[PDB]
């Protein structure tokens, strides 16, 4: 075949997105409400969990790092200590921008000190009709005027969840993908606002004057306001009239603003391909049986996907570089980098255990409990437990 | 069925004119092998294994467990290849 790309990837020139794009995210993103509680809670779901950096045998990179010897994994460890954060950070971000993005830092002495993410609105890639970003262009505010720059596709690393193709090193933003979702569930809000406002609430008229009778005039009706005013009006009182005094009520014209709000919080979650449900809204029929199963399950599908998306960019564009270029361990040891899945349930691993651990490692069992392996290697290979091991013992 | 005859469909394509080619042009291994691709049910539940195995792991090897299981077989070829749990062969062996 051949050491390099021969199809073409569909642009070059220019717009296929702008800064301006990008600040509509952000925006969408600091006015708050439950358009941005939506697409947080999409990214607590698929990142909120937090992480662990497993490496595949460990063991074998056992090395001297300052008179002591150390494991990748826990160089790894004192290079990414909040890691839970920043993966929270990096897959939000990359969920409402259409990437995430960010540098890499050293310390006075010049070794590595953190891989240090940048504020993604700001940023924006140019590219070729090969399909590559080669360079990042950053525009700015300060003392509220504006600053401008280039930087390479060198010392920067991003990360996209959502794309176009294989081929895609731009990616998708779901909250441009469902502009008009987003723009119709505001709208339908303002509209239900003042409709509330309107016709909510019974307004109250009174009519002067009999029908065919004589006329009103308005300094007439000035006098009228000022018995019956609702400032001034109180929960007993009561109305002394001749017959030509009438007071009436515009009732709450009664409309289902329940059902309007349902469907828009229908249109909204399926739109993020959120369940229902995390939009505080239920349906009949729905919340028993295999279709409860089905809607997890597609929940589940949707996170391992994103979840795995994720770790393998971390781990090829983050970690191994940093491996690479500041470490004295090899950088193409398997990083395991896992996210957790918060559909998981402790409840199953426990049913599971017991269930059947005869045909289950130590390890494997601390494996899906979350803890670490016994500290004796035959015992944490082993099949049955430490405590059938430990009595055995005591009892010799 | 759709997501299974969807799933080898795509399977039998990858492995005749990705992987097979790939392993030809590349590899210093047979390419004309019996490679075997599988993608996974998504509406599998590991209960619903877990009642199984406790229900008929008499009938089943230590390897048709663990692979129904989604976990590596056992290390010794005739703990892996034997039906009676690797816990039972290890509890027997410390008493005997």
């Amino acid at each position: 075949a051949s050491s390099t790309p021969q199809t073409n990837v569909d642009s070059m020139g220019g717009g296929d997105l702008t800064f301006e794009d990008l600040r509509d995210i952000k925006d969408v993103r600091d006015s708050g409400g439950q358009v941005a509680q939506l697409m947080d809670y999409k990214a607590l779901l698929n990142f909120g969990e937090g992480c662990e950096i497993h490496v595949e045998g460990d063991d074998e990179t056992k090395q001297l790092v300052d008179g002591e010897p150390m494991t990748l994994s826990e160089w790894l460890e004192d290079a990414f200590p909040h890691l839970d954060l920043l993966v929270l950070d990096l897959g939000g971000d990359a969920l409402w921008y259409p990437y995430a993005v960010g540098e890499i830092q050293e310390t006075i002495t010049g070794e590595f000190k953190e891989a240090l993410p940048a504020e993604p609105w700001t940023l924006m890639p140019e590219s070729d009709a090969q399909g590559k970003v080669q360079a990042w262009h950053q525009r700015t505010k300060t003392h509220g005027g504006y600053q401008t720059q280039t930087l390479p596709a060198d010392d920067l690393w991003h990360i996209v969840i959502n794309k176009a193709s294989a081929r895609d090193e731009v990616g998708i933003s779901e909250v441009l993908r469902n502009k008009d979702e987003i723009q119709a569930f505001k709208q339908n809000e303002a509209a239900i606002n003042q409709a509330i406002e309107l016709h909510g609430f019974p307004q109250r008229h009174v009519k002067v004057g009999k029908e065919d009778g004589a006329p009103v005039r308005d300094n007439d009706l000035r006098r009228v306001r000022t018995i019956f005013d609702p400032r001034t009006t109180d929960a007993n009182t009561a109305y002394f009239t001749g017959q030509d005094v009438d007071v009436e009520t515009l009732e709450a014209h009664n409309f289902d603003y329940s059902a309007i709000h349902e469907m828009d919080m229908r249109n909204l979650t399926t739109a993020l391909g959120l369940p229902l449900e995390a939009g505080n809204v239920g349906a009949d029929g729905l919340g028993s049986g295999k279709p409860a199963e089905l809607r997890f399950a597609l929940l589940k599908l949707a996170i391992k996907a994103n979840q795995r998306s994720f770790s393998v960019q971390f781990v090829e564009r983050v970690m191994r570089p940093v491996v690479r270029d500041y470490s004295p361990f090899d950088h193409e040891a398997d990083i395991r980098l896992e996210i957790n899945d918060p559909l998981e349930d402790i409840g199953e691993v426990a049913d599971l255990i017991q269930q059947v651990g005869d045909y289950m490692t130590n390890e494997q069992v601390a494996e899906k409990l979350d803890l670490p392996a016994p500290e004796d290697d035959e015992v944490a290979d082993s099949y049955r437990s430490p405590a059938d091991m430990e009595k055995d013992e005591a009892g010799v």
